[PDB]
């Protein structure tokens, strides 16, 4: 790629800041500004935090950033992000043989179907409560983050009474709310701080004998979480983990705010889940409506912008070559509405996945993480994030539960990250 | 030291976000929320960036922080800081014999008496020029930036021209306004990729020809620069270094539009400089009233707040006990104005430092450090930002050197870091 900005003499300029002022639309600048549409999927290389970068896109994208042969993600991602959200340590930096012992690990509490059973009658127990307290108006991303938090905390078998399980989710989705912007940046390190001391004496406790832990729970399998050599790893490791395990779960708070919003342009979607509801007796849990609804909102509405890996050997991409040790960025929200791979790729249209077998198998739906989960980086918690999103969708679809319609609870910046409904989506029930 | 601040099983606040929205205050607030006097020399123990720090004062916080046998630097200072503002791989975090090797090198350059005797006569030339140049309305603070700028770049050795000084200095002096705002802190982060890069091509150029450097010129020392064992340290680091002797001069226009809010609010010692400086044909150098007055301006007016060292060893200091490996904070701005060695500590009064033969020697007067230069940490620069900031209060002080006096020109922030009249003092010459 070729950018006519300054002389040939003149450096080409940084990107840092133009990201951070263009948020989710900042791969659609950086294309034109290489003389690209901002529906191509030709590589866009840049200058990024002061190193350069290839901007990556659709199956070719995919298959390069997850080729582990050719790809590291240790010190890819930079401390503004993993150091608030990931914490010291945590699987998202490893590689290799670290990697994999982890990441069976953790995928073994998160992305076995067994667990993610156990998981649905919490979220849907947590759910119809919250539509209850909601008689007195509250908002969706407030409220889910209680309920999603809630159900993680229980689902993963820690006993915490419920006042203290919304303090530290509300402070998990404070964290999310705050990190991504430079100005309410350090409010994320401040949650980060505060819930790693909870954490850590959490897992103090349970190595200890002070606090009750099933063997077979989450909270247990955390506490005995050992390196690649069956070694032990720190408390503040595991206390990092088992943060991975919930607080993503609470950031899907985000995505049901979407899914509101959502729901109020699309009524005639409202109203087909709702009828899917109601013929299970108003069931919230694996409607196939809702199902569609929730992974067509995760397709289209921005969460994810793109994730960073450093090339581990020479390479390259569609004619662009890739030096060893340089950045290689894949545009998440691109590659979901890249017009090459999707039908009508800038409709919000959830038929799209209705009757689709296996949506984890669609090679450019990537909103959490591509290829496998096990053998890369992908998430591992898509299934709960599935369940706790479509239950979500079939809640705020009844009639009864009242979404706002306010500018302010329908519209969001799309220059910000990360983003959402100003308001959370209004909601009341009545 | 007690914090009444909540219960006792809640553990006590993180104080990141109160240092923030604090500023220059945070010493101050710190001290009374454990029910101590503002004015008190007590050590204040706390939780900041999720580590336990104490916070010392005066003379015996002094002797604490700089002994080398209980306090390391490396991994002190915050990225947030030393990121943007030190570079990687800066001395201000090495210790042992790395940092020795390193620091002596460096005060060969800035703090040795004949290479301050160098440097006198491009400040003073480039002071004059810029009285011209402000017969278009300027401010000081910009002004100087780059007036500093090019006295340090000519004085080093570095062959740009004035237009290519003026860019780097401007550069550097963005640089310092905005690292340590949140909202702003990214930009700081993309002048030093772009400074780097400027700096690194040079090092570049000097060691393979394609630049000319006088072989006893400090381009060509940092071109030179070692290890401890005499290896030859890589371009970054020699690039990274040739900031940290030029960048912190162009720090001094700070001090220098603070001296011009003070010459207004003083204006006997205005007069004073002035006519000290008319009896020496007008010289801009080594005027003892505006020495003095530089002086009083580096104590009463904030700049470094306080900065962290861990420690290597448990120790105490005033019954307050240090544990190995948690944070030490000397209070800059507290000791530079404790009414327990200053002798009317709140009021500024250049008096204090008339007839002063080595200021440096004073331990409670620590604007740029304390204890010794070559032996520790101590800014080894004081030589060069005294005869800085001394000449451009002698040409602020003359009477056709017309210095603003709206309030955007005379008062400032005191909890924002760093910080400076809004206006950069405005200023026209007749
Ligand atoms: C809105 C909700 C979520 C979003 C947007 C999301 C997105 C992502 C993304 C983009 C990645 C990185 C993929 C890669 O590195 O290639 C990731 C990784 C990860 N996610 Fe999720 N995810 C969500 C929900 C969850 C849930 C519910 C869990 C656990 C129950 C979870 C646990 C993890 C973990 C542990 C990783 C690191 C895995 C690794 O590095 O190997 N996430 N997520
Ligand atoms: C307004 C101007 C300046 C201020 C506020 C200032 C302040 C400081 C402070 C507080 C330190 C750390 C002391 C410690 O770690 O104990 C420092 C270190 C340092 N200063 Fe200065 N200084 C200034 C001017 C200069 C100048 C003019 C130079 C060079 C010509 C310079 C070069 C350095 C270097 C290289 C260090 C690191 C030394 C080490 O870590 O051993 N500074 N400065
Ligand atoms: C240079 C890379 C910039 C883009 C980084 C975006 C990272 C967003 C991660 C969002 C993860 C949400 C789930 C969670 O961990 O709580
Ligand atoms: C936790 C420590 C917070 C305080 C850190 C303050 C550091 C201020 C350094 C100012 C140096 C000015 C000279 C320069 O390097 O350009």
């Amino acid at each position: 790629s070729h950018m006519m900005t300054s002389t040939a003499g003149r450096t080409r300029p940084d990107q840092v800041l133009s990201f951070l002022r263009s948020g989710y639309l900042f791969a659609s600048r950086v294309r034109r500004r290489t003389g690209v549409s901002p529906e191509s999927g030709a590589p866009v290389s840049m200058n990024l935090l002061g190193k350069r970068s290839v901007l990556v896109r659709g199956e070719e994208g995919v298959d390069l950033f997850y080729d582990t042969s050719r790809m590291k993600r240790h010190g890819a991602m930079p401390l503004f992000i993993r150091g608030p959200l990931f914490g010291s340590g945590a699987v998202h930096a490893l590689d290799g043989d670290a990697h994999a012992a982890r990441k069976n690990q953790m995928a073994d509490m998160a992305y076995e179907d067994e667990r993610v059973a156990q998981y649905k009658p919490f979220v849907a127990e947590e759910l119809e409560m919250l539509i209850r307290e909601w008689t007195s108006p509250g908002n969706v991303y407030d409220g889910t983050a209680l309920a999603f938090g809630r159900a993680s905390f229980r689902w993963a078998g820690i006993p915490w009474s419920r006042q203290e399980m919304d303090r530290q989710a509300r402070r998990m989705s404070r964290l999310l709310d705050t990190f991504g912007r430079p100005a309410t940046h350090p409010i994320s390190w401040f949650e980060r701080f505060r819930l790693d001391r909870t954490f850590t004496q959490l897992i103090h406790g349970v190595r200890s004998g002070t606090v009750a832990a099933d063997p077979d729970s989450v909270l247990a399998h955390m506490a005995r979480l050992v390196d690649e050599n069956g070694g032990l790893v720190d408390e503040k490791t595991a206390a990092v983990e088992l943060q991975n395990l919930t607080r993503p779960n609470v950031a899907v708070a985000r995505f049901a705010a979407f899914a509101g919003a959502a729901l109020v342009e699309h009524p005639e979607w409202a109203a087909r889940i709702h009828e899917a509801s109601q013929a299970r007796g108003g069931s919230l849990l694996d409607i196939p409506e809702a199902v569609a609804f929730a992974q067509e909102v995760r397709r289209v509405y921005p969460f994810v912008p793109m994730l960073p890996a450093e090339a581990t050997a020479d390479t390259e991409i569609k004619g662009c070559p890739i030096h060893k040790g340089q950045r290689v960025l894949i545009d998440i929200l691109g590659t979901n509405n890249d017009p090459a791979s999707w039908e009508r790729a800038g409709t919000f249209d959830p038929e799209r996945f209705m009757g689709v077998d296996d949506a984890e198998a669609i090679r450019t739906f990537i909103p959490q993480g591509g290829a496998e989960v096990r053998t890369g980086h992908r998430c591992p918690g898509e299934k709960i994030a599935v369940t706790s999103l479509s239950a979500a969708v079939v809640a705020l679809a009844r009639p009864n539960v009242e979404l706002g319609t306010d500018p302010d609870d329908l519209t969001f910046s799309w220059t910000h990250m990360l983003t959402r409904p100003a308001t959370g989506m209004r909601v009341r029930t009545a």
